[PDB]
């Protein structure tokens, strides 16, 4: 994968005006992540949870069904962002499963590659990874398979920076 | 209930800076609802979902449970916004169990007050008894109750005006 910096004014979640976007952040972001949206407000359609994370669960099987089912919606933006409390070390014992069990097999999944960072960069990484595995996990829902097939459905990760106040699309 | 506007003289959830607050509002908001918080970016932890609802989930236990354990979150606020498609009189088909339920409950509870109200005025009517409910629901929540009788915790309800940039917080 490789990050892309984002212009605003060519994003691949609005090649046209006036429809819905689902952008699922994460509830720590605590800055301004949709100013690097490329989306006015009202073209936003915001689930924003743990790690920006979507997991078995009603809310986030609801939350894309009607998405999809009630708005239908033709893009989906999974935003992660540098700093995350939640995407970041080793272990945290207030989070529960299934999130804690998604950041442990990041954590083993990709170990080498965490291993050769050290503290910022590697948590920086995490990020990354979080948002790219998400995306994947996603696309493999069975209602993402389907409208995937039919051309009608794309799913875009990037990861957004509060300190170059900018987004980068994962690539 | 009456709804008093907000002044950033006396904000009940930021009496003092620099804690954080567990913001929950809708994914249809859709405007510049948190400029309306009377909280910095930084302090807030924000849970975005399908009609500012809390049901009773993994995503519910797992964000509350998080904001109280790890964050040590001392206020909650439930934001409603006018001009909500989900909290309205519209019954959209694609809008799962238990969204609906909770509507379908709502309207039969409160049809004393709903059936003498026209369309816009009923809907803005939902919007604040859904509020309500929640903030009530959510203090019945096994973690949320240990922490009012420690008097650890408070839950506040508001609902936000796009049309006016207003907030009015439920007294
Ligand atoms: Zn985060
Ligand atoms: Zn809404």
């Amino acid at each position: 994968y490789q990050l892309q910096p984002l212009s605003l004014d060519s994003v691949p979640w609005r090649r046209q005006p006036g429809q819905q976007v689902l952008w699922i952040g994460c509830s720590d972001s605590g800055a301004d992540e949709l100013e690097s949206s490329g989306l006015p407000a009202d073209e936003i359609f915001e689930y924003r949870s743990l790690g920006n994370m979507m997991v078995d669960d009603l809310s986030c099987k609801a939350t894309l069904g009607y998405a999809l089912d009630s708005l239908k919606i033709r893009n989906i933006v999974i935003c992660g962002h540098y700093g995350c409390h939640i995407a970041s070390g080793e272990v945290n014992a207030g989070l529960q499963k299934p999130w804690s069990s998604v950041l442990d097999t990041l954590r083993s999944t990709h170990r080498r590659t965490l291993d050769s960072l050290t503290g910022t960069e590697r948590d920086r990484a995490l990020v990354e990874l979080n948002v790219l595995e998400q995306v994947h996990s996603l696309r493999q829902s069975a209602e993402a398979a389907e409208a995937l097939q039919k051309q009608q459905l794309n799913i875009w990760g990037m990861v957004y920076d509060k300190a170059t106040k900018r987004g980068y699309q994962l690539i």
